[PDB]
C-alpha cells in the first residue's frame, strides 16, 4: 500500500490588538484548547497543529508563507476569534497557495445570559469577525472552503475531516508524477489534452516512457521474487484449476507477476503514483499488462488504459481521497434496458480493481487479439453493491471538466459464466435515460474513476481548490436544468 | 426627519389610427384611475394624470418634464391601446426617473354579449403594453413591471410598495452623507469608492474633522441641554442616579450636548445620514451613544467607525419603510443550540430605539474602546417579528446588495451584566445556511435591520440603481446560491 | 532609508549532457556574479543561486525569493536547455519581480574549436526561448533582457530595473498615513484603498490630525532649537528671520511641525504621508517647510488626502537614480506661441531637490486654511529632461499617466510668487500634451522627477500588473485615443 507523508493542517486564529493583551490570552487558550480537543477526536485522519494567534499583518504574512513552504502543510483553517481587520489579510491570502478552509464558528456553544457582558462580546465575536473576513475572501476571490458550527458539533467536526482528506489529495495532485508507457490509442479524443495545462492547473507531472524501458525492468526481475509472487497469488486468490499445475496457463500467470514486479520496479524507482499502458504499443511484452494493472490499483497506484492521463491521475487522487476502500479505473461497456431494472454493466477489457469486488477475485487465462498478444492472465469477479460515485475529468480545450455522477452499485441477480473480464453492475442516478443524456451534454468520458468511497462533497471541494467546474449528475438532477448550468458555467469558467 | 411631497405621474400611451372619439374615451379611463387610486388610502404618495401620448414629441416631452420636476419620484406607464414603441424610444432614452410599466386594463370582465370591434380597438392592453415591453427589453432600460387589473387589492399594494422605493430612490439622489473622521483602520468592508458611489447611487459622502462637531457641541445652548434632559425623563427610564444632581446625571448631560451639536451641524449642511469613528474622538467627551440612537429614531442614517455605505442605506430603509423599525446592525454572538440557534445583534452603543419591545432606559457604563468617558446610552430588548438584515458592499468594481430575512424572537433571559441594548432574531432558512451563504456574498459585518421593509422593495432598489441584489430566506439554498454569485458575476461585471 | 536589498541569479540547465558540463554551467554563473559584483553601474548586489535542474530546486528556490524581505528580484537564465514544465511550479510561487536575462557566456563563436561539446554547453540560444514559451503560456509578469553579460548598455538595462524592482519591493510595504481626509467634493484623488493595496501593497489609513497635534505638542525645544540652526546653515533667510520678533517664530512652528512629523512617521514605518488644509484644528500652520524638508529626505507627500499620490512619490524617490523628486501640480499656463510652458507649484509643498537656486526660507500670508503665515522654502525649480506622473484610479483598475517634460530656467523672476516653482515644456507640445492627458484622466496632482526614466514606470506597471501610458516627443494625439481604448479591454476583469 503506496504511503504519504505526514501531513499536518494549520489552525490559524485572528484577532486584533484593540481590546488587550489578556483578550488575547484568552483567545490563545481558546485555539490551543479546541486544537487539543480535535486531535483527540478519531473522526481525523490528520492532525491539527496550532499556529500563534495572529493580529498584525506581518503576523498573517508570514503564517501564510510559512504555510506555503511546508511540505507536511497540506491546509489552512482560518478563524477569526473576534474582529480581525480584513485589510490586514491581505498581504497572506496573497501569498498562500495552500487549501483554504475558513470556519465560522464560536467557542462556546451557547450566551451565558446571566453573565454575558461586554468584555464577552469584546471576546466570543466571530460572529463579525468571521464575516469581515468572508468580505475580503469574496472581494479578492479567493478559492475556499467555508464551513459553519460550533466546533464541538459532530457534523461541523465530520465535514472538516472529509476536507483533510480533500486537500491531502490535493497536495499528492501538486506532486503527482504519471508514466506513460506508449501514447493515446490513435484517434481517439478525449484522452487527449494539454500536459502543460495540466500541470499548470493541478500540478501533475505527466511524462512519457517507451514500453522498452518498461521491457528492460520486467527482464531484471529475479525468476525467484517472480515464484514468490506467485505463490502470493495462491493465498489470496482462487486460480482456475488449469493455471495450478504446470503448464501453458501457469505460465501466462508467471508472466504477469513478472510483469507486476517490472512495474514495481520502474515506478517505485521514478517516484511515479500513477501510470498508463496501450495495447497498441506492447514490442517486447509478452502480454498485455492485466493481473499486474489490477494488483498495482490495489496498493493505490493510479491507472488509465489507452495512455489515459487524466483518468490515471483521477484514479490516484481518488484513492488518496478515499476515506475506505474500493476505487477502480472503470469504463461504460454494455446495458441492460429491461424496463424497472435498467443497469450499467462497467468494466475494463481486463484493468478492474479488486478493491470493489464483492466476492474472492479468480485468476482466469483468456484470449485477447486487441493488441496481438498472448493470452492475458487477469483477476475475474463482480463487483460490489452500494451507493458510489463514477467520475471523468475532461480536456475542453481551454480549460478541464470535471464530472460526477451518483449511482448505485447492484448485486448481480444472473452469472456471466462466459464473460472474460472483472465487471460492475450500477444504476446511475437519477435513471440510466436521463445520466447517459446530462453526460453526454457534459461531454464526459468513456474512462472513469468508479468509488465506493468518495463523496459529491469532495469531488466539489477538490474542483474549488484547483479552479475548475465541477458538474455533478445525481436523484434530483434534471436534464434541462443541467443544460442550462452548463451554458451559464461556461461564461463563468472562461478566463 | 421630512420629506418634500412626492408624486407619480400616470403617463397612458395610445395612438391616433382609431380616430379622436376613441382617444377621449382613452383619457376619460386614465382620469377615472388616477381619481380613484388617489382616494384609496393604500397609496402613500398621490398620482398624477399626465396626459395621454400618442406621438413621440409628446412623449420626449413627458419625459424631460418628468427628470426635471423635483416632486416626480416615479413614472407609470400604461399602453391603453396599441402606441407604436418606437415613438417611445426618444422618451425613454431621456427619462432618469424610476420606472414602473402597469400592465392593466379598465373593464375588469369582456362583455360578452356586446363585445365589437371599437371595443377591441379601445380596451387592448393586451397587445399595447407587450410592444411596449419589447422596447423596454431591447433597450435594456430599467423597470419594474406589474399586472393586474387596477381595482385588484393586490396590484395596488405592489404599487404602493413600489411608491416608497422610488421616494427613497429620489432622496439616495440628493444623499448627504457627513463623515467625522475616516474609517476604522485595517478594515475591508466599510472601504470603498466614493466616487462609483456618488455615480451610482447619487449618493454625496465628504470628510469632516471631529473638530468641526467639536466647535458646534462647544457652541450648543445649555438652555438646550437643559430641556433636551428634560425630554429624556419624560419619554425613558433613567437609572436612578442618573435623576438626580450627581456624575452619572452629567454624563447624561454630554449625551445631551452631543445630539444638539449634531443636529446642528447636520442641519446647517442638509446631512441625513453620518458616521463617527472611536479611533478618533478629540475634544469630545464621550463617543456619541445616546445622541447617535435618538437622531437615528429621527429617521437619520448612521454608521460605525465610519462606515459611510451603512450610514446611507440605513437613511434609505427608513425612508421606504412602511412603519417603526430600522437601525444600524451588527451581528455580535451566536447561540449555537441546537433547535434555538440565534443571533444576538447590537453595537458598542449605537443601536435605534425604534425596534425596541420595552421602554428604553437610559444607563451609563465603562466602554474603554476609544479612550473617553463612560457614555450614556439607551438600552432595551428588540422586540420580535419578521425582518430583513441588509447590507451593501462594494466588490472594487461594483457594489452587490445582500439581504437576510430573518424573524426576530423575543429573549427568554434576562441579560443584567449586559450594558448595551440589542435583539436576537433567527435567520433563513437557518443560522448555519445564512451565515455561509452571507459569507460566500461577502456580506459586511455592519447591517441595516428593519421591521419595515420588504425584500420586494430592495430588489425593486436594486433595479432602479443598476445593482445586483442577492436574497437569502426560507428557499435559499446554499449550493445554489454559490451558483448565484458566480452567474450573476459574469453578467453584472462591465 | 532603503536596507541591502538584493537580486538572484538563478540559472537553469539539465542533466542530459552529464555531471561535468554542469559543473561548467555552475562556474560561468558564479564568475558572472562575481563580475557582475565588481561592475559599479549596479546599485545593487547579485546573489548567486546554485544552477537549477530539478522540478523541486526551481520550486524551492521560488520559494525562499519569495520568504526573504532582501530579495527584491529573481533573475533567470537558461544557460542550457532546461525543460520548462520544470519551471511551471516555481514561477506559479514566484511573487518577486522577475527578469528573464537572455544571454550567453561566451561573446564570440570560436570559429576554429566549436564542436558539439560546446554547442550542448551554450545553448541559450534555445534554451531561453523554451523558457520564454512558459512565461508566455502561463501569464507572468516579467522583463526581457538580451544581450551579451558583459556589454554595458546590458548591464545599465540591469541596473535601471534593479531600482524598479527595489521600488516594487518598498511598494509591497509601503505605509501612508492621512492626516485627515480627501479635501471635499474632489474626485482625481479619492479611490479605493483596498484596491490598492491588493494590487500594489500599500497601506493607507487615516489619523484624526489629534494624533499629529500631540506629537508635535511632544517635541523637546532644545531640537526644534537645533532645527532652526540647520535652516540658517543651508538656507538663506529673510532677514526679519534672522533675529527674535514673529517672523522667526514662523519658522521656528515649521520646525516643531516637521519633529512631530517625523516622530509619528518613525514611530509608525509610514514613508508617506498626507495633509489636508480642510482639517488644521490643533496646527497653527498647514505644514509646509515642515512637508518640503520631509520630501528632501526621502518622503512620500499628498496635498489634500491625496494618497496614491503620497505613495507614487515616495516610490519614484526610490527608484530614482539621483536627488531631483518632487509633489507637484500644473498651476498657471503662458502661452505665448513658440514659448509655451506651464508653471508647477504647490501651495506651499515642493521639494527643494529640484531646485536651481539656493532655497529661501520665507513667511508669508495663506488664506487657504484659515491658520497663521506659513513659512516655506521659495526657489525656483532646475532645468532638464524630466517626467510628470499621475496613478489614478479608473474604478475597477488603476492607470498609470506619465508625460516626458523638459524643465526650463525661468527667463523672468517672480517677485511676487510666494511659493517654490518650476516652469516646463511638455511633449511633444502644451496644446498636444494636455490634450492626451485629459482624454486619459489624468489628475492635476503628480509626480515630479528629474531622476526617473519612462521604461521604469513602464515596467513598474508591468510589475504591478497595470496599464501604463506614455506622453512623449512621438505622441499622437489620435493613436493615443485609440491606446486608450484598446488598452481598456484587454486590462477589464
Amino acid at each position: 500500500m503506496l504511503s504519504l507523508r505526514p501531513y499536518e493542517f494549520w489552525f490559524v486564529t485572528g484577532s486584533q490588538h484593540l481590546y488587550g493583551e489578556e483578550a488575547l490570552k484568552q483567545v490563545e487558550e481558546h485555539s490551543r484548547i479546541m486544537v487539543n480537543e480535535w486531535n483527540r477526536d478519531s473522526v481525523f485522519p490528520f492532525p491539527f497543529v496550532f499556529k500563534s494567534v495572529v493580529t498584525t499583518p506581518e503576523e498573517i504574512r508570514r503564517v501564510c508563507l510559512e504555510a506555503n513552504a511546508s511540505e507536511q502543510c497540506a491546509g489552512v483553517v482560518t478563524w477569526m476569534h473576534t474582529f480581525s481587520p480584513a485589510k490586514m489579510w491581505i498581504g497572506g491570502l496573497l501569498e498562500l497557495r495552500k487549501p483554504l478552509l475558513h470556519l465560522h464558528t464560536q467557542f462556546n456553544r451557547d450566551i451565558p445570559w446571566d453573565s454575558i457582558d461586554m468584555d464577552f462580546m469584546n471576546l466570543n465575536q466571530s460572529a463579525h469577525g468571521d464575516r469581515e473576513y468572508g468580505f475580503i475572501g469574496a472581494r479578492m476571490g479567493v478559492a475556499r472552503k467555508v464551513v459553519v458550527g460550533h466546533w464541538e458539533d459532530p457534523e461541523v467536526r465530520e465535514r472538516l475531516a472529509k476536507w483533510m482528506r480533500t486537500a491531502v489529495a490535493f497536495a499528492e495532485s501538486r506532486n503527482l508524477k504519471v508514466a506513460r508507457f506508449g501514447d493515446n490509442m490513435r484517434e481517439v479524443a478525449v484522452t487527449e489534452g494539454d500536459k502543460v495545462g495540466a500541470q499548470i492547473q493541478f500540478g501533475w507531472s505527466v511524462n512519457g516512457y517507451g514500453i522498452g524501458d518498461l521491457v528492460q525492468y520486467i527482464r531484471d526481475v529475479s525468476e525467484q521474487k517472480v515464484n514468490e509472487l506467485l505463490d502470493e497469488y495462491e493465498e489470496l486468490y482462487d486460480i482456475v484449476p488449469a493455471g495450478r499445475q504446470e503448464g501453458p496457463v501457469r505460465e501466462s500467470i508467471r508472466e504477469q507477476a513478472r510483469i507486476e514486479l517490472g512495474l514495481k520496479a520502474f515506478l517505485q524507482d521514478g517516484n511515479f503514483t500513477a501510470f498508463t499502458t496501450t495495447f497498441e504499443d506492447l514490442h517486447g511484452m509478452k502480454q498485455l499488462p492485466g493481473l499486474a494493472v489490477q494488483r498495482l490499483m490495489a496498493e493505490g497506484y493510479g491507472f488509465g488504459g489507452e495512455g489515459d492521463w487524466k483518468t490515471a491521475a483521477l484514479v490516484r487522487l481518488m484513492k488518496v481521497m478515499a476515506d475506505g476502500k474500493g476505487t477502480s479505473f472503470m469504463e461504460d461497456y454494455t446495458y441492460h434496458f429491461e424496463p424497472g431494472n435498467e443497469l450499467i454493466l462497467g468494466a475494463h477489457m481486463l484493468e478492474v480493481c479488486p478493491t470493489i469486488a464483492a466476492t474472492r477475485p479468480r485468476v482466469e487465462v483468456h484470449p485477447l487479439s486487441i493488441g496481438g498478444k498472448e493470452d492475458p492472465a487477469r483477476l475475474v469477479f463482480d463487483g460490489g453493491e452500494g451507493a458510489a460515485v463514477n467520475a471523468s475529468l475532461i480536456d475542453l480545450g481551454h480549460r478541464f471538466r470535471l464530472i460526477v455522477n451518483e449511482v448505485d452499485a447492484v448485486k448481480p441477480e444472473h452469472d456471466m459464466p462466459k464473460l472474460p473480464v472483472a465487471r460492475i453492475l450500477w444504476k446511475p442516478r437519477p435513471s440510466l435515460r436521463d445520466s447517459a443524456e446530462a453526460w453526454i451534454l457534459a461531454g464526459g468520458a468513456h474512462h472513469t474513476c468508479f468509488s465506493f468511497a468518495v463523496t459529491t462533497e469532495q469531488l466539489q471541494d477538490f474542483a474549488e481548490m484547483a479552479g475548475i467546474e465541477c458538474v455533478v449528475i445525481n436523484e434530483h438532477t434534471s436534464v434541462s436544468s443541467f443544460k442550462n448550468e452548463l451554458k451559464w458555467n461556461e461564461v463563468f469558467w472562461r478566463g
